[PDB]
Formats: C-alpha cells, structure tokens, sequence
C-alpha cells in the first residue's frame, strides 16, 4: 500500500511538473525509470529540476499564504547530500545568511534528505530558525509564551537562556541514529533585529520592543510526488500585521496593547473608545516604519492583498484552479478594506504542498 | 411531499419548543391536532406561545449573528390578523415607533400572515423599513449604491426622491391579489437619525455624515415548524462597525475613507502609512460617540464579542449545541482582538431560523 501511495503521487506530480516545464514528451521514460526504482528500492530520487519546481509548486498551493504571487522566484538550495550534524548546522547558518542578504530578503528553501521508511534522516526541533525563548514560573512570564515548551526542552539539554524577553533560542535538531538532539548557539553576526520606533511618537521607543528580520519556518514537511521532506526550512519576508497585530499584540503572546495605549497617550478604560483598535494601528505603523528605516524587507497588508489579487489573475490566465483559506488570507486588521474579504475561496488541498507535523518534544 | 415536509418540521419543532417551555406532556395531544389540521386544510396554525417562542428560537439559531445573547427577550408582535394594505402600513409604522422607543431600542419582530400554497399574503419589497435611496446615471452617484435597484423600482411606481445622499425610501409592499405594490412615504417624526461627529476632531462634522437609528430588516423569511413567514420584519440595535466599517466605508457603499483621512489631517498617499486603518478607527469612534451622545442604543464590537462569549457559555450549560458562521461573526475591524477569531464554529443550519429569499424586483 505504501508503494502504491508513492507511485500514484509520483505519476500525478511528474505529469504536472513536466507539463509546466514543457517537457511532456519525457514523462513516459521518466515514469518507467521511477517505477523500476520504486520496485527495486522502495523509493525514488528527484532530479534537481523536479525538486526545485516541486518546492515552488508547493508554495503556489499553500492555501493560507497571501504572498504566493512570487512563487516562481523561490531560491531552492539542494542539501540532500548532508550526512553530519556539522553539515546540517552549517547549512542552517548558510540559509540564515543568504536569505537575510543584508536586509534585502531572498525567499529561500534549504532541502535536507527526505524520510525513508517514514524514518527521518534529520529532525529539526525549532519552529523557526530565529525565534525568541519563553519562560513561565511562579506566575512570572518572560519572553515569548509560544516558545515555552521548546525553551524548556532546550534547557533540559544543558542550554541556559539569559531570561531577557528576547533570548535567541539555539538551533536544535536530531540526526538519525541519535537518541538526543544537539544544540548550537546562533552567531549574533548572522541575526538582524529591528528596534521598534514610531514615525511621530518619540515615546514609543520607551517600550523597548524589537523583532527579528527574517521568519524562517523550519518545522513543516514539504511533500513532493509522494516523497516526504520533513526537514526543509523556508522563508519569505514578513507581512507587518504578523508582528504588530499578533506576535506583539495577542494576549497569549507579548500582549503589548495596554502599554502601547499608554505611550501613545490614550486611555485604556472604555471599550467604546476603541483604544485597542487605535493601539493596534499605531503599533502596526511603527513596525512597518521600523523595518523600512533599517532596510529590512517587509510588506504591509494592503500591498500584500493587491499582490494576491494579481496571483488570482495570473492563476486564471494560466488555466490553473485557485485554492485558498479565506480565514487565514484575510489580514487581522482592516480585513474588509481588502478584496479578499469580499470573495470566497476553494479550500481544497492540492499537492505538492507544505504540511504541519507532530512536535518531537511535548 | 409538501405535506410530509410540513408534518416532519412540525413534529420536530413542537417537541423541542414544548420541552423548552416545560410543556412536554402536551406534545402528544397537540401533534394529533396538528396532523388532523394538515390533513384537513393542508396547513396548521401556531398558538401565540408557539409563534413567540419560535421567533426567539430562530434568532438563537442565526449562525451569523453576534448579538444572540439576548434572544429570549425578543418582543414579538402577532399581526396574522391583517387583511388590508392600510393595516399592513399601520403595523409597519407601529413597529418603527415601538422598536425605536425614543432611542432606547427594543428588539422587536412583527409577524404577518404566512405563505399558503407558497402563495404570499403580504410581500415586502424593502430590505429595511428605514433605508436610504441610491442613484446612478451619467457617471453620477448619489446616496446608497446598495439601494439602486429598489430606488429605480420605486420611481417606476410614481415615487420621486429629492436626490440627496440620504433620501428615505418609502415603504413598499404588495398584497395577495394585486399586480403592483403600493408605496407610502415615511413620516419623518417616526425616524430617528444621528449626525456623525467626532469626540476630539471638530472638523469631522464637515463631512455631513449621518445614519438612521434602527436597522429593521424586512426582507428575510422566518421559518417555524414548516410554516413560512416570508413577511416578518425584525430589529435589534446596531453594532458600530456595521456603519463605520461597512455602510460608510466600503468602496461600493458610501466610500468615505479618503474624505475621513483628509478631515483627520493625515495623508492618503501610501499604503505603509496605514491611512485606511487609521481612518477606519476614527470613523468608528465617531459613530459610537455620536449614537451615545444622542441617546440611541448601539454596541461596540468588543462589548458585543464579550456578550457572545456569554451566549456560548449559556448554550453549553443549557445543553444546547452552538452553531455559528465564523466568517460573519468576526468584526471587520480588529477581529484578532476578539475571542471569536481564535476559535471555530459549526456552521450547520438549525430550524427555526431566518432565511434569504428572492427579490420581487430585479
Ligand atoms: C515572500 C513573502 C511572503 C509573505 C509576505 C507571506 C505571507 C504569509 C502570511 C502573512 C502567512 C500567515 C502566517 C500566520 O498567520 O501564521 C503565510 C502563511 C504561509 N506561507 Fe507565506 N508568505 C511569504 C512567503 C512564503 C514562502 C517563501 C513560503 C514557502 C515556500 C510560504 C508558505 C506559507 C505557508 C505554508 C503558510 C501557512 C503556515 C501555517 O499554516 O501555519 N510563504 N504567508
Ligand atoms: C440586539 C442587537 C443585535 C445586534 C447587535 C446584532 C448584531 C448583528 C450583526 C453585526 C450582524 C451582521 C450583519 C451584517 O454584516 O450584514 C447580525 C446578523 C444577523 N442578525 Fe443580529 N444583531 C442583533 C439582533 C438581532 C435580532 C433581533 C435578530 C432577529 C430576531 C437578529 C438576526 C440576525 C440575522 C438573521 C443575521 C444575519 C443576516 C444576513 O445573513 O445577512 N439579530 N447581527
Ligand atoms: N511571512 C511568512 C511566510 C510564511 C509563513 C509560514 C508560517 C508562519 C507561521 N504560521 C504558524 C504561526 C504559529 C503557529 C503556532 C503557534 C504560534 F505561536 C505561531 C508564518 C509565515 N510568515
Ligand atoms: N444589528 C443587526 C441585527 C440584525 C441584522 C440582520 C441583517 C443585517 C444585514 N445583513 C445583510 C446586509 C446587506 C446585504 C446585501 C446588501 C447590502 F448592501 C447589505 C444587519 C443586521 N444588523
Ligand atoms: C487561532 C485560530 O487558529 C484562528 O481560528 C485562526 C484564524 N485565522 C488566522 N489567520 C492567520 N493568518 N493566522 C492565524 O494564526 C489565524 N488564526
Ligand atoms: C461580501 C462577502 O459576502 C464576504 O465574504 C462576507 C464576509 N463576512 C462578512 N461578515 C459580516 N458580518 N457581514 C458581511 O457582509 C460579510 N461579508
Ligand atoms: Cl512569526
Ligand atoms: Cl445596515
């Protein structure tokens, strides 16, 4: 059954991929080669062209992603050759460097060897390569609550955080054959951070807020033609609301809205004053302003939605079905000011794609 | 088949309704009476108790409604007795008066005779009893674009609007047996309107914005135990975002955001300035402030969401399933600041309920 599942996905993917690459005539010979290889070995190996286009298709098919217009310019790094933890570490370090690109962020994915018999070759524990630690003890809350369980797992392994609100978590990953993951402190020279200031309100810097420049998601599985790349970190650049409306705003995250209201000089006493809404707007203006000022790529939600409209238009004229998750595509502020809010989307799952997978801690 | 459909819904409704009213023992005798009546007449007549509780249940089951906490205090007016257009007119006038209640809005429904053989007894053309007209000709846009087709239909019938941006549409409805609806101008003494001013920004009154006090939805069908009340206008009070984030903000409605930005003294040139977001917040603060100042009931979206949380809690402890439409329950501004955004809802349709129906014009 596993072999049949693999072969079916392989047939679907190779046909579609080669059609898009104008290589339709080669499909017949390639599929035969694949069928023999699966019969012989239980699996098959993608060509570099297949892997690159597959990672791109998977981004294109990500229903929840508003940034899909740029799917075809994804920078794919093939690291199926790594065998050692030093190599994995250095590949991760390299990804941070090349994706960051001095602030001019390059959308990038680094692809590690895939699962064999469902057996992982490399197992990355980080949610993102750059992420802040979180602590909770005796009612005391420090840093990012969403990082509490990973932080606790790191500290089991001999890591110790400084317990600022912005401790950088180490890289942590496990190799096939090892019972325990290893961890490495991030070289600070690789990590760009942005202090949050406001264009008009000088007092905003009193909050001493900051965020990291590049979100590099490292815990999703890339699936391409029935091959499972559980370890394949990728990045784009941030949409501002991700930071200003969620990471810094949510009560279960950094929960900064009351403090924002105070520094912008409004009362936080009455729902009818819409103080949360006003605070959200100013914090979000601050985030966009700060990233731009530092020369780190970012997009606002209006521009992002305009790009997504073009993605919809592009899909139609290319004759491809559009899929999307309305509930995630709408931005968490002024959603009705975007075209997204006013239409619907088919939420069917199409492969290649990126998928959630179980945490190895917890 | 129609009779079977009716009887099945009747059985389901009477059982549930009488359970809730502690009248479970009476179900057996009532259902027999109903079965005979359907056999004899093709239909059945609700008791006053059944009708009142049915209209309440239908509100409770409205998946898209954030205001459901107060479902049980709905004021039900039984007008199944009306036979003439003067009576219908006067009932509609009465509803406006009693619901308005000098600004202290009473949630109210007036129920007219139901469809017979799918044959309407009274057919109301208005979307709401109080609503502004809309005009479009030679590129010239006046009033509410969403009212353009009804406005045009009214003007076919000899009505003429003054062509201000806030012309009150007349009541328009058709009686069984008539080929044409009749229309009646609304007495202005019945209609409360609210001028939009801002608490801090004096210039806001330069926009000369206003809205009506009470939204009285008059084009949905109430269904109760297989009986179709196509004519049954109802009202609550507004949630502020309905006016400030949609009616006055949408590009296809009054489209006021650029003008709002100008009077609050910000540029409307760059997406990254989040000028639409800031304008939306101030316009919405203005709406809430204005209604409160005039003594007309209104709720903000934060308070409304807090009430809805209590509705969820109430449903659970009463042992009732909760149903909801996430995409409509989230407010169109700062949705992630409400608990609604962070959970999911079962969107199953449960009866009694309110339903859309085809427009008799267009
Ligand atoms: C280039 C800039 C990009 C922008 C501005 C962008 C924007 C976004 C945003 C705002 C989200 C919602 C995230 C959340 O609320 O947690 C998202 C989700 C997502 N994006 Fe993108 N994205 C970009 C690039 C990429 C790239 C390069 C990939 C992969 C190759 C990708 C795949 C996804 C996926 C899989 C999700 C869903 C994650 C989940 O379900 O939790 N995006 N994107
Ligand atoms: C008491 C104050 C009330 C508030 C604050 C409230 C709030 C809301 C809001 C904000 C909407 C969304 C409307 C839109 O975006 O177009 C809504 C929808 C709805 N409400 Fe309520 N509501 C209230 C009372 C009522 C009453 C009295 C009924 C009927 C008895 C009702 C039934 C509905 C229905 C059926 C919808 C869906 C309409 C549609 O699909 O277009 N509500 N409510
Ligand atoms: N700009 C982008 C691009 C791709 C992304 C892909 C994934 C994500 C994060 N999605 C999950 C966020 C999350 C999940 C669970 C807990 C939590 F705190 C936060 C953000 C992205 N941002
Ligand atoms: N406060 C309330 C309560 C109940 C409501 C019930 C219905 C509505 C309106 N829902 C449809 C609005 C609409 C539909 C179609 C076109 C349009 F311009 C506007 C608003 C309500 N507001
Ligand atoms: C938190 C919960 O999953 C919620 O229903 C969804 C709604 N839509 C979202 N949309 C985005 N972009 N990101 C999110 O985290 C969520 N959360
Ligand atoms: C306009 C379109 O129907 C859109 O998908 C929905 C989204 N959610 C909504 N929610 C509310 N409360 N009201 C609306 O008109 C809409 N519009
Ligand atoms: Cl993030
Ligand atoms: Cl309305």
């Amino acid at each position: 059954e596993e072999k049949e599942i693999l072969w079916n996905e392989a047939k679907a993917f190779i046909a579609a991929c080669y059609q898009e690459l104008g290589k339709a005539a080669e499909v017949k010979d390639r599929l035969a080669d694949i069928k023999s290889e699966i019969d012989l070995t239980g699996s098959y190996v993608h060509t570099k062209e297949e892997l690159e286009h597959g990672a791109k298709m998977a981004w294109r098919n990500s229903n929840r992603c508003i940034g899909r217009l740029f799917w075809n310019s994804l920078n794919v790094i093939d690291r199926r050759d790594v065998r050692t933890k030093e190599e994995v570490r250095d590949a991760l370090f390299h990804h941070i460097e090349t994706a960051t690109n001095n602030g001019k962020i390059r959308p990038t994915i680094t692809i590690f060897p895939p699962e064999e018999k469902g057996e992982k070759q490399v197992e990355i524990w980080n949610h993102q390569l750059i992420r802040y630690a979180g602590y909770e003890s005796d009612g005391e809350r420090i840093g990012d609550p969403a990082s509490c369980s990973l932080t606790a797992a790191c500290e089991e392994l001999g890591w110790r955080g400084e317990r600022t609100d912005f401790d950088l978590l180490p890289l942590i990953f496990r190799m096939k054959g090892d019972e325990q993951p290893v961890w490495y402190e991030l070289p600070r020279s690789l990590v760009i951070e942005v202090p949050i200031t406001h264009p008009d309100i000088e007092a905003f810097s009193d909050l001493e807020l900051k965020w990291y420049g590049v979100p590099i998601i490292s815990d999703m599985k890339l699936e391409v033609g029935g091959i499972h790349y559980n370890a394949a970190p990728f990045n784009g650049w941030y949409m501002g609301t991700e930071i200003g409306a969620r990471n810094l705003a949510d009560e279960k995250r950094y929960d900064k809205l009351k403090k924002v209201a105070s520094v912008i000089g409004i009362a936080a006493d009455y729902n009818t004053d819409l103080w949360k809404d006003q605070a959200l707007v100013e914090l979000n203006k601050a985030v966009l302003h700060s990233y731009k000022k530092q020369g780190v790529s970012i997009v606002d939600h209006h521009t992002a939605a305009s790009q997504f409209k073009r993605f919809e238009e592009q899909a139609e004229e290319a004759g491809r079905k559009l899929t999307g998750d309305w509930t995630w595509l709408i931005p968490p502020i002024s959603p009705a000011a975007t075209h997204i809010f006013h239409r619907s989307y088919d939420n069917s799952i199409v492969k290649p794609n990126y998928f959630y997978q179980d945490k190895p801690y917890e």
